[PDB]
């Protein structure tokens, strides 16, 4: 039952915790509330894998500045999470990315990225401008409704393998 050290990244209105809600004790919350610090632990089978999922939400507000490169590198897998109501959360993730990097301390690195707002109409960003970017990282893209919860299974379980693969 391995521990995998999984952060959350994106920008405020995009739902971050919204995915662990849905996990943890599957509820979606309406009223937004900005998260500053939480974690969430729970016991999953990852393809057969028993395992505890230990995530950590961060806050989406630039509030941390010289702080970041210090709880940043116990990360092991980062969540990029956008939103396709607004471009200005899919240039948000660019910068984290640049920031993980320099953290990793290494150009590659197993991440995974989601389109969430699937489910509304206000579509500002397309799946080939997404797919485009994705492709260049050699990241997987994958469709999130956290409304519904629409590709959150498939997400998890994909990003869960990217860092399994990673060292096996
Ligand atoms: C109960 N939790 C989540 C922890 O103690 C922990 C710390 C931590 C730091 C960066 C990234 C993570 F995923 C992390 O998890």
């Amino acid at each position: 039952m391995t521990e995998y050290k999984l952060v959350v990244v994106g920008a405020v209105g995009v739902g971050k915790s919204a995915l662990t809600i849905q996990l943890i004790q599957n509820h979606f919350v309406d009223e937004y509330d900005p998260t500053i610090e939480d974690s969430y632990r729970k016991q999953v089978v990852i393809d057969g894998e028993t395992c505890l999922l230990d995530i950590l939400d961060t806050a989406g507000q630039e509030e941390y500045s010289a702080m970041r490169d210090q709880y940043m590198r116990t990360g092991e897998g980062f969540l990029c999470v956008f939103a396709i109501n607004n471009t200005k959360s899919f240039e948000d993730i660019h910068h984290y990315r640049e920031q993980i990097k320099r953290v990793k301390d290494s150009e590659d690195v197993p991440m995974v990225l989601v389109g969430n707002k699937s489910d509304l109409p206000s579509r500002t960003v397309d799946t080939k401008q997404a797919q485009d970017l994705a492709r260049s990282y050699g990241i997987p893209f994958i469709e999130t409704s956290a409304k519904t919860r629409q590709g959150v299974d498939d997400a998890f379980y994909t990003l869960v393998r990217e860092i399994r693969k990673h060292k096996e």
